[PDB]
């Protein structure tokens, strides 16, 4: 079994996604995404071997008929998904990059002499890396996996197949305290002006933590307003809001549509309603009560009510979120909120492996 991602980190964390070029993985239909992982010889889990983009049904090349059942098997692109590490852990970042580059070299040999065969659980020549196979019911094939023989491809990785996910303590969003926080706050959807706006709206209120409440308000409002902007732009059906009722033609399949996720640039990966937990019951009520008018002053009553309710009931920004991540003291853990960089920016390029 592929180990689950560690959930706790002392400070800011980072994870990477690396979609490979030059090969496919074929597996039975409705197989689990994870088919293996790469760890250090010391035992530290570095990245998962996963199926990503469905490339159509698998057809075993006739010249490689082996008496085995490949019925209903699907081909997919391979994506290497790192186990998160600390952002300032140079060794862990580098080991992940080096392990991903080594596996690409291993994959290059694999498609040359073992095309249309599963990957074997092996140790690297230098002893540094170990492949563990969690699902042997797979095959690795060159290119798009139609031909029995390869075109002599070198397995590569490119910025277009790359993503990064940054996890920070939820209490820090809006403080600009660290370079990671400042990078996350640069998100085009984040409106820092909402912090001082909340302070102006709550002068007569005796809040338990005024600065924290303002930070949570600015974060949540920014997400709610962006969700409403996207629902209007892309014609998305949110809760009970119908875009067609406002003469908007849908041009996206929902919140999880790649182009909707790309429109965020820095995509929130955690359930918005989780942040309410970092505040007192009183402060959370004060924050929540002030959000509705921010939506209603910019958007229709129906869109406003539907966006507000969706996130209030635990609605996700773009599908299943990473909602069990924590930061700080292991014994008294604090909520971590995660963000996916749809394109890896210059500030995070050093966390990504490069073929060239
Ligand atoms: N606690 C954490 N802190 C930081 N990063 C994390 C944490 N937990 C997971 N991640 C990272 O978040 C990313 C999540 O990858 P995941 O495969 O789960 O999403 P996905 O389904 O692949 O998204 P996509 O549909 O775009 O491929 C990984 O890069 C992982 O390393
Ligand atoms: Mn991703």
């Amino acid at each position: 079994a592929t180990p689950d991602f560690p959930t706790h980190f002392p400070k800011s964390s980072i994870g990477i996604e690396n979609e490979l070029a030059g090969l496919v993985v074929a597996m039975p239909a409705n197989s689990a995404q994870k088919f293996g992982y790469v760890k250090s010889a010391q035992g530290d889990a570095l990245f998962m071997l996963t199926k990503d983009m469905n490339q159509g049904s698998y057809q075993r090349p006739p010249s490689l008929q082996d008496g085995k059942n490949y019925q209903n098997w699907q081909t997919h692109t391979v994506e290497l998904v790192s186990y998160p590490c600390e952002m300032d852990d140079k060794a862990a970042v580098e080991t992940r990059k080096q392990a991903m580059l080594w596996l690409a070299t291993h994959f290059t040999t694999h498609i040359d002499q073992s095309n249309h065969q599963p990957l074997a659980p092996i140790q690297s020549e230098d002893g540094r890396f170990v492949i563990e196979i969690t699902n042997a019911k797979h095959v690795i094939a060159a290119g798009n996996g139609i031909s029995a023989e390869s075109q002599g491809q070198t397995i590569t990785m490119t910025p277009s197949g790359q993503q990064a996910t940054v996890g920070v303590a939820a209490k820090g969003f809006g403080t600009s305290a660290t370079p990671e926080l400042r990078l996350l706050e640069s998100a085009p959807w984040y409106q820092k002006s909402l912090k001082s706006q909340f302070a102006s709206l709550t002068s007569a209120e005796n809040l338990d933590d005024k600065e924290l409440a303002a930070n949570v308000f600015a974060y949540l409002t920014s997400i709610y307003l962006k969700t409403a902007e996207l629902a209007k732009k892309f014609g998305i059906y949110i809760n009970e809001w119908d875009p067609m009722s406002e003469q908007i033609t849908p041009n996206a399949n929902g919140l999880t549509d790649p182009k909707v996720k790309n429109a965020w640039e820095i995509l929130p990966r955690t359930k918005p309603s989780k942040i309410v937990e970092i505040l007192s019951k009183s402060d959370a009520k004060a924050v929540m009560k002030h959000i509705k008018p921010q939506l209603q002053s910019r958007y229709s009553e129906s869109l406003s009510k539907n966006v507000f309710q969706y996130f209030q009931d635990g609605g996700e920004v773009a599908g299943h979120g990473i909602n069990n991540a924590t930061v700080g003291d292991k014994h008294s853990p604090e909520l971590a909120i995660l963000f996916e960089f749809r394109t890896v920016p210059n500030e995070l390029q050093s966390y990504l492996p490069k073929t060239e």
